[PDB]
């Protein structure tokens, strides 16, 4: 009969020394190849899984493989580095191709383009501390700690779109050690701690 | 009122380059230390959230620490670090102690205890082909390849508890190259393909 694709392969991140894994599974198929950027992958690192459909009785191929870090980077299509899966059969039956599943390498690197500064300021000032993820993929989420403590929003602080962690009238309670947290699936880093003063 | 544990704090597994995140979650408690074998954790490197509840109006605190590779090989107890969190608050309230939390370093090794050996063999012979995970904690889980498709016990060929798969009578269809696959939280091993040759 005809060779369809049921489950599509995803795509998704190698993190760190983790391959990302691939799934591909067609109807009616006997045989799946993946080529990933004109090279294609070597069949014996495909791991199969064959049957047939117990309830339809239609039989099904179930293919996977790990890409990895070194496939991504030996490709000469780095930065479009994706991949597709090939489902073909009988001598009769026409190869059916699958979505394209593009494959990035996640980082997070270690400088943070925006980081605050230790301030001494007198009670009552507003006080900006500024915080800006390192480059990363994907991208990282930002919490702001005072002193080892999650901070949270309320009426005199208030965490701004850019980031950043704004005290309209500073308070002496607001005195602490704050630090900014930046976290993706990749990596998770910390501002050194700087410190605040607040004066009368 | 009274000082409770809301989340204990779970043993676990350091895996590769990833700390493991202990939480202890206390109501009507201010305060929450670590002691990791007999030693305390620098409170600096406790991440906590406070507030309370609202809609049961009951205060919180939620505390978290991530437990790394350094601290489990610098304790003097690698093979028994476990670690504690203490619910202190008012000078008035009994401090809680949690479950003990126990930290393994996750692993496991290069070559496996047990690996299949090539075979040619005449037809109808009952065929054994062993394996047994390389040394690993947490345990591995074993995966036998035929070519590639893994393999489906049925009535000929049974996966024995011992990670062996066996083949009470050798069919010719049985021939083809096996390969054992263990895999635990920290790795994935593959034996090198054997080849098993069913004749007449
Ligand atoms: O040029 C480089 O430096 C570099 C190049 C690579 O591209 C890079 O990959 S990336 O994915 O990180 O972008 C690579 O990072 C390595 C790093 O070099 C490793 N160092 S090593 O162990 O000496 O070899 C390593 O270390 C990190 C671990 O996540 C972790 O170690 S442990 O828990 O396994 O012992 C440790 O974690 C810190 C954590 O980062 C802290 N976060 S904070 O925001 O900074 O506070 C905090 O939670 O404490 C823990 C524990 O601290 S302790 O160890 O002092 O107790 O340290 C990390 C680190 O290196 O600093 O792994 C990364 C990733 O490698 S991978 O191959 O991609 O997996 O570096
Ligand atoms: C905020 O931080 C200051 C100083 O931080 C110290 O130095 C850093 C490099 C880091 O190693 C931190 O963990 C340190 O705590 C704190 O002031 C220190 O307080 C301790 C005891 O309270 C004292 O022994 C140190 O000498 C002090 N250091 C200095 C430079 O004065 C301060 O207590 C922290 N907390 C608040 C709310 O400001
Ligand atoms: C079992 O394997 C042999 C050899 O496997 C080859 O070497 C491995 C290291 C791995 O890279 C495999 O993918 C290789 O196939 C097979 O013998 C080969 O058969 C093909 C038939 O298409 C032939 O083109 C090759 O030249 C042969 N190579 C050798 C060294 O003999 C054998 O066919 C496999 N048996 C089954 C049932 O799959």
């Amino acid at each position: 009969d005809e060779i369809t694709i049921t489950t599509q392969p995803k795509s998704g991140y190698v993190i760190r020394n983790k391959p990302l894994r691939l799934q591909c599974r067609a109807n009616h198929a006997t045989k799946i190849r993946y080529k990933c950027s004109s090279k294609w992958i070597d069949d014996s690192r495909i791991e199969k899984l064959i049957g047939t459909d117990s309830t339809s009785g239609v039989g099904y191929i179930d293919a996977s493989v790990d890409i990895s870090r070194i496939d991504v980077d030996t490709s000469g299509h780095v930065d479009a580095f994706q991949c597709q899966c090939y489902a073909s059969g009988d001598d009769d039956q026409d190869v059916v191709a699958s979505d394209v599943a593009t494959v990035h390498l996640a980082y997070m690197r270690k400088h943070f383009l925006k980081s605050p500064v230790a301030q001494r300021v007198q009670e009552g000032t507003t006080l900006q501390l500024p915080c800006q993820a390192p480059e990363s993929d994907p991208k990282a989420e930002l919490t702001w700690y005072k002193d080892g403590v999650v901070v949270q929003p309320d009426a005199n602080v208030i965490r701004a779109s850019d980031g950043s962690l704004i005290m309209s009238a500073a308070r002496l309670s607001d005195s602490g050690n704050y630090t900014c947290e930046a976290t993706n699936v990749a990596n998770s880093r910390k501002t050194d701690p700087v410190e605040v003063q607040i004066y009368h």
